[PDB]
């Protein structure tokens, strides 16, 4: 089902520039695509199709890794570049980019770059061009949603011309080979899944962490907060994907379906359960890096409701998982860039030993998606009469130094191209992960909960340490 | 106090013990077959102390102490008069017990407050453990006796107890189901050097399978007690050991191969075979390996592997538990092995734990997209940079001082091991069994490797 | 939800129309649950008003003796209506108050539905006040299921069609994920390990006579496996729903469905049976063969028998057998889940039989639910001491004399008027279900297998007992 | 060969003993060259006496068994002479009654454990003592483990332990014994048979009747010393046990005294919240009136006739399980059983409905009946309009029922017959006995320092309010039929 013929929208956005002509130009200088493939990049800018190659090659240049950069590989992928100047809100311009289009039954991949409200606009045009028709497939990566009924508004409207088959949603994570493998890991392995469920596990947590601020998103960062942003999707995935029964097989939908039922089944939290299970946090002014930076008022200069910080434990109620608590932590301005799952278990069923002998520490299994990744699993030796709770550690970059690194956009384009790809978020998933996310907000938003801050680098709110400890657990920091 | 050391001037306790013994530190009393002086036994054990660890023996004001305080004595051990010339370890052998044990008690008196450490197999067949093990119960106390596992003592075995037991992952699997087999390898790349005679008659199986292996296979099979009290461990272990089971003198046939180092090369130097060695013609196995069974509800149908042997390429300790693999593939054909995940620990070579995993290449949507198998290293002797890597006999001593048994073996764990043992032996000569050679650096007799292959399965190489 | 004061009936001259469901609907109006306010089409034209004359002779004879009563029957013989029709003309379908919903019951053959669409939208009938009801065996290959499907999908809305499968409502049937899910001692058992394989049975004395010209197109496996006994491997087998939810209950199904290992044409020698009723005793009295009864030579299966293979997780390498028979020594149909037996024999061989625990669920003619257990007999023996296998029995047929209620149909029925629809099959289950019973006909076409001819009355073909056999297991049957 | 009853005269020997005998006489079970030796305390000294023998027959023995004919075959086994444990010197009658050493002799001490030692001593000046000579005993073996112990350390050193043939009365009733058939002769339990997976276990030994001519012994001990200290405390090691590797009288005990030596100590502290004691108290029983238990004493009584205890085997399996025992005089209903409730499901996926979905049990009454059940959730018939309604359900086995052509024998027929045999399958062993007696003592020393009164309950009443609140607290109910 690969596709000859692919369009790119928005190309004058950086994430175009950014993360899109380089994972092309990586997946071509390689030798990924069919070489009679059409590229027709779409801009309103107005650039000749040999002029906005130059354009692209400024890109290629200021962002393509230098040793995958080659004069020979970058001019054979740029005479696979093919532009052309349309107003979306004119309809009768997308003529002119179906006539460059390759033939429809080659196919068309419809690269979408845009805003929300610019995509309805976009889509009427197609069908008159012909590119609305079936063999085209569509992806999305953008702002495309904050509630429900949005989503629902913008994908409502879309399933009016393609189907969800033709829909390819796309999340930066799960470009992440490090969250790829965690499917393996589980099911590649027979010891995870017998203790992988409500006994012989104890507590789990997640944890994306980055010192970064919203230096440059913020005003359009101020919408989203961390919850909209990071842990909407990309965090909850993490727990499809560490929660997720198996599917019989590595399906896209398969897969999906098991994702698609983690997130339709988890405790909801209502507007009572919200001040006891959830945790607000903006930045104080604070130093971070060793280099004092600015509280998220100074920069943001307006008063702000915001969170920049989330913490919330979650609930997966099935037969698995019943019971576990899951704990979320994301959040900006924190003490180190570690992404980081830690699966912790429930402790051994009988201390064979001394009251005296060190007291013996639950088994835990942590994995770290970002920066570096490593997987460690805890476990009890005695001592060359104690003991010390030491680690079996392994790097996955220690592992496997020679394999190219790789974007996580050059991996999701093609799975675009070849056929249906399980690294694209369905309307079920969707739909569900606002489910949760949403009413979380209306029912905080009804409660008149504000966000506790916290100075930047001091590890979020002390209101948030707390949610974990007044359970009795704290959340994995290096020593 | 005063102890007494009956085979101290001898390699026994010149590296193992003696050597180690340094670091245990009563005035010390040491029997010698080759009876020297006073200042001798003292200089004798400088050598020793020489041959130890050269920070611990550098730093110790003992070997100036042992120049200052030494004792050597004709041990006359034959003798009824033995003695003459507090606790005391019988260095010695089996044979060099019972004698010995009658003559030395009787000049300086016995009964209790008196060692009784066998240091030895202490027994060839059952009657022997078993006669011997009588005549001393019945003249001394259960709790003075000692028998010793030179192996029991060494950290690394203790952990496993720790490492099985403190942690809650390993044990769901620890079954028939979830294990596909257990493996425990004892390897040396030594020759062997004036032991050839008394291990020819002792046979390889019978110094280490009856006595270094059958107690870590207790420790990896046994069932827990309630508490780490001494019996309590004790008591599960002899579980294990009566529920071995029997090799018949038709199960010796297929599950069990035996071999003998033969001439070629040991690392940088070429060393020669082992009868020519002997200078008269041996029948003893160097080299044995067992397709051992334990039946109970725990493990009935689980394969246990045995080898240990000399002259062998490498020399590593360690258990490879491979796990019975995932019930369902959920991928394709064309991508990983799905090698089965297996628990690595390295015991006396090293001190690591390592467990197999599968985890996922790195990968695009290629036509391929295997998983590959990668491993979780723990440097059990690297991480314990402060800890001192003392030697396993030097603590025993400390749990003698305590009088206290924290690890010796007991006769009705003993008497478990030889009706097992004896039971291949009297078998499979009644089949007339004979060993094969093997070149000195390789791996035993090729009807091993078939053996683990018929199976469908491998010993385990780094490599 | 359904406003429906109308009924739509077709195919009434059946042999089921008379049997089940005119007696169900005797019950639906018996005991308040049909409306007093509240048509018969045959495709097979029949005189008129017979039908006040028939349901008395038909039902009299075929509802249960203390259900009758003189007085329902007056009331249901009025609501009653007859019209003589042809489904073969548009015309005739068209000879109902708009404000009652209609619901459209379609008792003929899968050929002739697609008639019946024809008249309805032509004839003012079919409306979004329209609900239809389709006949298990609808299809004969998945291509044919789906070219009735599509077509009906654009004449009606999925809600609106209502798939019917009667096992869905057999009681036994359906409080079988009760058993499975509201009872932890079951599941830890229901894995690759501690269960040795799964054993259905619907077993019948009974030979078509009246249907075996429509069977022999049908054959025993297409008419009882598709659906019916297709549906008792879901059950047995499904992963448990997070929360039971019509379609996600139906979803875990279609993952069953899914998760079955392909019978080709090199697994259909191996691992299926067919049977062909011969001459035999049936009731001490003498019957007659398929080929005599039906005088077309034909190479259908009056029998059948199935090992089929899910491969998930839970089922990769437990055998399902599945044995659907006419003419067999008994009408018994019966599950028997047989668990893995003693990973050890702590007890010597001489006195123990030490045979593995089996759950037997009796769906029919008797509710008798049964675990069986190993005791010791009571005697004084020194050694060898004798144990004897022993079963727990339970009777659902005792247990619930209170209860009362004597069909499946009157509830799915009466399900319609209410249109809750849980029990009817969805569109991709159909799907599944045969893509994978037709590759089994195929590979047996293509590999020229013939049905064995068994005398009436013997369990089925030799091979049967044999497939079992090599296997070590039996077929279990009253000892 | 040849036996010997000491404690002849014994309610217990009328019963339980002498009817037992005669069924393996009938069955022929008994060698005819066999005799049998009586010394009672108190009564029927003559020979002839076989018919005050007799009438213990009638008012026990089954009327099937009993056969007239029978009666004189057994009865002219029987020689009695009247004997006094306290002197030494009459023992010597009871030997030159028949009792070859070679065909050897089997010794019954139907006494008292104070009456153990003194009947030991006279039978070694009798020369029935060490080569040859068996030795039984019975359930209460001491007051306490030091004096059980001191009667053991004699025993002992006077027979070798290959001789010593110790009774407890629960092992050997074919329902005690079928209980390690039913853990690992089967697949299906064991999966859950953890402290993942179970709820509680529950066992119970029910009375209907007080103490009547047991009353002068019985208020030396209590009833936790007379049934738990052997009977109840052997039926929790054969349920908690781990398996055997094969069926070996010393692997099946090796493990049971572990899963005593497992036990959790009560201690002085536990008792307000683990313990719940009761005095039998007059009232109704078998529908008749029944008096009080002080006032059937003659006298002030600290005995509880009742106790009910929250036990805790510390080991991986059953780390944490409560173990609800309750045994009792005077109870509503006569009926020994077990039962382990499972943990409850782990979550329900039909939540929303109103069904309880009650955890699942398996349920074993060893007596009056002997009866195996399984509690089973399975969805109640019916036509549902919206919601949906679930029955708990039991699955039957009725081992009587079963195996009725059988014959129904005395647990002290099988006792009995292993002594002449020279069996100690159904034995206790010192070990076994200290473990059982060691947490015995300290819930008594507990007892004794927090000054704990029996709580007076009715006859015929489900023990004291204080038991019911304990197994409340938990959430844990008691099982009571319907
Ligand atoms: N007893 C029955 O007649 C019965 C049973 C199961 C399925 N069906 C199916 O439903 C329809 C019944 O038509 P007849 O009543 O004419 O057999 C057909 O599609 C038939 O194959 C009938
Ligand atoms: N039913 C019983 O009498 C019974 C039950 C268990 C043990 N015992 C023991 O047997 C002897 C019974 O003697 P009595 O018949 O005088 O009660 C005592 O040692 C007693 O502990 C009696």
């Amino acid at each position: 089902n690969t596709v000859s013929t692919m369009i790119l929208f928005g190309s004058t956005g950086d994430l175009s520039q950014r993360m899109l002509l380089p994972a092309l130009y990586g997946l071509d200088a390689d030798g990924l695509l069919a070489d009679d493939l059409r590229i027709v990049c779409t801009s309103r800018s107005e650039y000749d199709t040999d002029g906005f190659r130059d354009f692209a090659e400024k890109a290629l240049d200021r962002f393509v890794a230098s040793d995958r950069l080659n004069d020979d590989a970058k001019a054979k992928f740029l005479n696979k570049l093919f532009y052309a100047t349309v107003d979306i809100t004119d309809p009768t311009q997308f003529g002119k980019i179906a006539d460059l289009c390759g033939p429809v039954e080659k196919g068309i991949a419809i690269y979408l770059a845009t805003s929300s409200s610019l995509f309805e606009g976009a889509i009427a045009g197609l069908k008159q061009a012909g590119l609305a028709g079936p063999t085209s497939r569509l992806a999305l990566e953008k702002p495309l949603g904050q509630d429900l009924a949005s989503s629902d508004h913008i994908n409502d409207a879309v399933l009016k011309v393609f189907s969800e088959k033709q829909v390819y949603r796309i999340d930066h994570y799960l470009g992440k080979e490090t969250v790829q493998n965690l499917l393996t890991l589980r099911f590649g392995n027979a010891l995870f899944e017998p203790l992988w469920n409500s006994k012989g596990i104890d507590h789990v947590q997640i944890s994306v962490a980055e010192t970064v601020g919203l230096e440059g998103r913020i005003g359009y960062f101020d919408s989203s907060g961390s919850l909209r942003d990071m842990v909407q999707s990309h965090i909850l995935q993490l727990v499809a994907l560490v929660a997720m029964e198996p599917p019989a097989h590595m399906e896209a939908n398969a897969v999906r379906d098991e994702k698609v039922k983690v997130f339709r089944a988890l405790r909801p939290i209502n507007n009572d359960t919200v001040i006891t299970h959830t945790v607000t946090g903006q930045y104080g002014a604070g130093v971070s890096g060793g280099k004092e930076v600015a509280g998220y008022i100074d920069e943001l200069g307006q008063p702000s409701d915001t969170e920049t910080f989330v913490a919330i434990k979650a609930h997966v109620d099935n037969w698995r998982w019943h019971g576990v608590p899951f704990y979320i932590r994301t959040g900006k301005r924190l003490p180190a860039r570690r992404s980081e799952i830690v699966v912790q278990f429930k402790p051994v069923p009988h201390s064979i030993f001394s009251s005296s002998g060190g007291i013996l520490q639950p088994n835990k299994l942590r994995i770290v998606l970002q920066p570096d990744e490593t997987i460690q699993i805890s476990i009890m030796v005695k001592e060359p009469a104690h003991m010390r709770e030491v680690w079996l550690d392994l790097s996955l970059t220690d592992v496997f130094k020679d394999r190219k690194r790789r974007i996580a956009h050059e991996r999701l384009l093609l799975d675009l191209i070849e056929g249906d790809a399980t690294l694209f978020v369905r309307r079920d998933e969707v739909e569900a992960q606002w489910i949760w996310i949403d009413g979380i907000r209306e029912g905080w938003k009804a409660n008149s909960m504000k966000p506790k801050t916290y100075v930047s680098g001091t590890w979020g709110p002390i209101t948030a340490i707390a949610l974990v400890e007044r359970d009795g657990v704290t959340w994995y920091d290096l020593e």
